[PDB]
């Protein structure tokens, strides 16, 4: 289990939480010297419990699947609470199996219906690792709306972390202040899977991509990543999604 404490957390300890976490997702091989996630896992092995403590050291589990980073739900000391989906429910066979209570959240866990929940689109919510507190300490007690937005602000902040060297380095900028994602982290959160799919296309092609992903990234708009020398390739990006959960 990989655990986290927002209390005397600086910049230095998130990151190696998020190195942890990084390191105890499975993968077999490297593509392009980049771990590739294992296509899928059986058994309670394919979730990763995360340990979460606000300041006031009040703690969260959160469950992963390992297989593609996905938060499920998570347990508040006896209740659990997973998405509206159908993977969140297989994983509610395996995990927080003690919890005196299971609710389903009205949505299921992924962006446009979190964010139609929470009222704001990503862009309008800060994050930082005051926020992810503040989110810790929301999902302590049920609210709908108010969870939306925390979960918002927790996969952003560990599960986005991960898979972006980028978006970690964002999230030590904010150990002290939050302030909302740049349209550079937007796009790398959204690309993750055609990146992910074309890294591996390039396997036999010669590193180079056979669709060009275009990011806003920090080309201010429009950039286009065509062959793997790319830096997002190179030294950003840090977790592979398998191209048979593509
Ligand atoms: N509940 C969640 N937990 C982790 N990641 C995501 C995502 C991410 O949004 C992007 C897909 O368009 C990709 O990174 C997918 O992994 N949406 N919801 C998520």
């Amino acid at each position: 289990d990989v655990s986290f404490r927002l209390s005397g957390a600086d910049p230095r300890s998130y990151g190696m939480f998020i190195k942890d976490l990084r390191n105890a997702l499975p993968f077999r091989e490297k593509v392009y010297n980049i771990p590739l996630l294992l296509p899928s896992v059986s058994g309670a092995g394919r979730y990763l419990l995360m340990h979460l403590f606000n300041r006031d050291g009040k703690t969260i589990t959160v469950a992963v699947d390992v297989t593609n980073v996905y938060i499920m739900g998570y347990l508040a000391d006896t209740t659990s609470y997973f998405f509206n989906e159908p993977a969140a429910e297989l994983a509610s066979q395996y995990v927080f199996r003690d919890a005196r209570r299971k609710i389903t959240l009205p949505y299921s866990g992924d962006y446009e219906r979190l964010q139609i929940a929470a009222g704001k689109p990503r862009e309008k919510i800060p994050i930082g690792l005051p926020a992810l507190d503040s989110a810790i300490s929301t999902l302590l007690h049920y609210d709908s709306t108010a969870a939306a937005g925390a979960l918002l602000v927790l996969i952003q902040t560990t599960a986005e972390a991960a898979r972006f060297k980028y978006i970690e380095q964002q999230i030590q900028e904010r150990a002290y202040r939050d302030e909302v994602p740049s349209l550079a982290t937007i796009s790398l959160e959204n690309s993750w899977s055609g990146l992910s799919k074309q890294i591996q296309l390039a396997q036999g092609n010669n590193g180079i991509f056979r669709t060009p992903i275009v990011l806003v990234d920090n080309k201010g708009n429009r950039v286009q990543i065509t062959n793997v020398t790319s830096k997002v390739v190179t030294s950003n990006i840090q977790l592979l999604l398998n191209t048979r959960n593509i």
